């Protein structure tokens, strides 16, 4: 059972102008997407401060970057809070509409795309590198699903049947052709240790049998 919706018109729009501008610094997408890890393992950390049976689904704390150059895909998990039903159809818990409005606003009196997280929705710069993306998650007060969308005006959610998570977010980049320098560990590492090296929870960066 997949169910299909429609992207409110300020996100569809968002969407083509981050796929069709022309912008050489595309790295930025990997700060964006990690920034918002950081930000929903802030959120869990604190809901068990108060209520540790919280982290029965998981007490370790940490984010993951795996690629895989067969699939040609570059995948970012995480353990933080994980997005229940929802919060996956309401944009993936971000206020898209009124923060696309201020983007646009903000890019006419000079800002620049890589300004986009101090929007609230840098993680439609995933489209930058990817031309499909798909999002596992699971929050502990729903069932685990997964989220797609190859742009085109559409996205998709259905309940997953893949290995179960315990509690989190998983985004897997479907990546274009032209732009496979963000699979290799060399590229990867010298992004990280530019834009995030002071995150404050692990990076581990996954290798290859090759
Ligand atoms: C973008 N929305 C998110 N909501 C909850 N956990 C996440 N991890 C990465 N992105 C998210």
């Amino acid at each position: 059972e997949v169910e299909t919706f429609a992207f409110q018109a300020e996100i569809a729009q968002l969407m083509s102008l981050i796929i069709n501008t022309f912008y050489s610094n595309k790295e930025i997408f990997l700060r964006e997407l990690i920034s918002n890890s950081s930000d929903a393992l802030d959120k869990i950390r604190y809901e068990s401060l108060t209520d540790p049976s919280k982290l029965d689904s998981g007490k370790e704390l940490h984010i993951n970057l795996i690629p895989n150059k067969q699939d040609r895909t570059l995948t970012i998990v995480d353990t933080g809070i994980g997005m229940t039903k929802a919060d996956l159809i309401n944009n993936l818990g971000t206020i898209a509409k009124s923060g696309t409005k201020a983007f646009m606003e903000a890019l006419q009196a000079g800002a620049d795309i890589s300004m986009i997280g101090q929007f609230g929705v840098g993680f439609y710069s995933a489209y930058l590198v990817a031309e499909k993306v798909t999002v596992i998650t699971k929050h502990n007060d729903d069932e685990q699903y997964a989220w797609e969308s190859s742009a085109g005006g559409s996205f998709t959610v259905r309940t997953d049947t893949g290995e179960p998570m315990g509690r989190g977010t998983k985004v897997i980049l479907h990546l274009k052709e032209d732009q496979t320098e963000y699979l290799e560990e060399r590229r990867i590492k010298e992004i990280v240790k530019k834009h995030s090296q002071f995150i404050g929870y692990p990076i581990t960066l996954f290798v290859e049998k090759e």
